[PDB]
């Protein structure tokens, strides 16, 4: 396959995607659209809405995949990077559904007022993401190994690290000298995965 | 097993969960709490949210599960509801996203006083609901048989009329002489599952 991941420039819903191929070893072309351009390619997405995959054989040709998450599952699932076990697959989905919860809260501050915006993020980072990541932490400490579930990288700690990244685009300060289960989380993560420290460290600044 | 799923006493967030139970044919007890009780109820719930599904054996004893969607795919996955093969579950992912979508935007709409309620309602109804559905139809169109994903009932037919019966309760007239497709998959669905058209037709009418 050559394949093409399709997205604004920005992490945002992408970024699972990404960081999936990457960890599992696959080369992708990282296609990333000007929010000026958008409006003129948006007729050409099937769906009209990014992330899209465009994947491309030599023997039939082209096929679309859409959808962030079920794209990044699809791929996690042919790496082995959904769990051994049904239970694991059940806590890799578990911390799934946290981290997006998390996300949730996150994408209300996009859009709006520079004044609005910062009363949004007073109100998720003091009210409901402390107790979102209670849960995660909760979650981490359950695991039976080094990671999110198990020893092995799986699509949880991917998701997970993409969205404590959007809580410290709202706060910089939101994890220092806190929280040391994500913090160890991360650690691992880097130590098990070269292919994804490299990546995060020659990844471009992005707004979101 | 004994099988408890906790809930507030609608169908919300657990009724994925409840419908998966139903068509894989697993009896389980519905606890539903009121409003009144929470507070004196959340305590006891590990995580303090619910849905939670309390799993009683005989031999070691309790396992407590959370986070509906995790919970609703690894029930499915026991039972053969989450595609025979990877492209099928992709497909599965990929309705199950946007059809998550949809409830996105109904969420909106709740515990908002009796006026912007129905300017949310407007707005999502003639903006991204209509859109939503459109993707949601060509998905239905690209299905290899009589259902969302082949012809045998997964978890993204029972996620896609868990949302539907969300955007009717916003708009009773939603869906009238419109969505051949949709009313086609529900009749379908009916068809395949007699348990769930039995569930369906004797569930207690609930306001979300
Ligand atoms: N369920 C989603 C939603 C994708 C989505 O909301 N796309 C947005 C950007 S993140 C978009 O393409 N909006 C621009 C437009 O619709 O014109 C996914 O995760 O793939
Ligand atoms: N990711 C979720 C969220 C569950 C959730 O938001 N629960 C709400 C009701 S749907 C709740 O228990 N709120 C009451 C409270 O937190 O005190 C899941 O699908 O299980």
């Amino acid at each position: 396959e050559h394949i093409k991941v399709i997205y604004f420039d920005g992490r945002g819903r992408a970024e699972s995607i990404r960081m999936t191929l990457v960890a599992a070893g696959v080369d992708y072309e990282d296609e990333r659209i000007s929010f000026q351009d958008w409006p003129k390619i948006k007729p050409t997405i099937p769906g009209g809405r990014l992330p899209a995959v465009k994947v491309t054989d030599d023997h039939g040709h082209v096929k679309w995949m859409l959808e962030s998450l079920a794209i990044a599952r699809y791929m996690a699932k042919k790496h082995h990077m959904m769990g051994e076990t049904d239970e694991e697959y059940y806590s890799v989905e578990k911390l799934i559904g946290q981290a997006e919860d998390v996300e949730h809260e996150y994408h209300k501050t996009l859009m709006k007022p520079q004044e609005e915006k910062e009363k949004i993020t007073k109100e998720i980072l003091n009210g409901k993401v402390p107790v979102l990541f209670n849960m995660i932490c909760e979650s981490l400490k359950g695991s039976t190994g080094k990671l999110a579930v198990g020893d092995k990288v799986t699509l949880a700690d991917l998701v997970l690290i993409a969205v404590i990244d959007h809580v410290t685009d709202l706060d910089k300060g939101f994890l220092t000298g806190k929280y040391p289960e994500i913090h160890k989380h991360r650690e691992n993560l880097l130590a098990s995965s070269p292919r994804l420290a490299k990546y995060l460290s020659n990844r471009p600044a992005t707004p979101f």
